[PDB]
């Protein structure tokens, strides 16, 4: 790492350690990730598909001025290219047509693809945009599990859900950690962290340690209930190996699961820091804010044996 670079990396706030560690880990690159990290993403949407066809939304925002270019991984995703006025302030996303949420927050629904009918469970701390994306992607058949140790929040949640017309969504007020307690034997699994990982980016190694636990708690619980032939979704929005990789290796040396192939992103790292990974963990993918206009991202595909 020379030392422009790293004078670089350290003003925007880096850490000499995590500036070495990203330079171990994507070389010169790693200062294009970092500065387009740096930049505030687009404004994108989520065709509610449980009010309106993505054809005619689609219509009926561009004769209002809207223009959008599509997110790759999601048929029902945009992302604004024109906004003459607000989009949060058009009858389409006050009556519920459409949901706003980040372009890489679609990716996990669907990379889990629930179908109607099917018993499903969000993991996530703060249900809420994929839980409903769940939810259209099941047609208002099945059943999703989520839980909110915030109250207000839920209150909130169950309120949006209200305005998109959800209707097969249970919430419980206490963490997806006691998802055991219910002795429900799950079809699908959603384990999405929050969006604030070192992906993000407007931490410690303390911090990345326990996410890593939490997030091997949370896996562990999480194929715990899943029935055999079961899948969850791993994810995450940082670019840290022992948030990603690791527990992904981890999973695949301590469980009877395997990967299954993702579509989008780049391949997840299989020599982080030189440390000789699965091949099969090139099944699980990346996205990164240099090329995919997108906070750092991580997404696994896993099926239990």
């Amino acid at each position: 790492l020379s030392p422009s670079m790293l004078d670089k990396l350290l003003r925007l706030g880096y850490s000499k350690l995590f500036a070495d560690r990203y330079f171990q880990l994507w070389g010169e690159r790693a200062i294009r990730i970092a500065e387009a990290m740096e930049k505030p993403l687009p404004r994108c949407f989520r065709v509610n598909t449980l009010k309106i066809s993505v054809q005619d939304l689609v219509k009926r925002l561009n004769k209002k001025g809207f223009q959008f270019k599509r997110v790759p991984w999601a048929k029902e995703g945009f992302c604004l290219t024109r906004e003459p006025f607000s989009i949060t302030s058009t009858p389409e996303f006050l009556t519920g047509l459409i949901y706003i949420q980040e372009a890489s927050s679609m990716y996990p629904p669907v990379a889990l693809d629930p179908k109607p009918g099917e018993i499903v469970a969000d993991m996530a701390a703060a249900p809420g945009g994929k839980t409903s994306y769940l939810a259209q992607l099941m047609r208002n058949d099945g059943v999703i599990y989520a839980f909110d140790v915030d109250e207000n929040r839920l209150r909130e949640t169950r309120l949006n859900l209200s305005r998109l017309g959800v209707l097969n969504v249970i919430l419980f007020h206490s963490s997806s950690l006691h998802i055991g307690e219910l002795n429900v034997e799950f079809d699908k699994i959603l384990l999405d962290a929050p969006c604030t990982g070192s992906g993000t980016i407007h931490r410690t190694m303390d911090d990345i340690k326990f996410c890593q636990g939490l997030q091997m708690r949370l896996l562990e619980k999480g194929l715990e209930v899943l029935k055999p032939g079961g899948i969850l979704v791993y994810s995450t929005c940082s670019l840290e190996p022992e948030e990603n990789e690791f527990v992904i290796q981890w999973a695949l040396d301590n469980f009877d699961v395997e990967l299954l192939p993702l579509k989008y992103g780049e391949p997840a790292l299989t020599n982080p820091f030189g440390i000789e990974l699965s091949e099969e963990i090139k099944n699980a993918r990346r996205l990164y804010p240099d090329v995919h206009e997108t906070s750092g991202f991580f997404i696994a595909k896993i099926r239990k044996l």
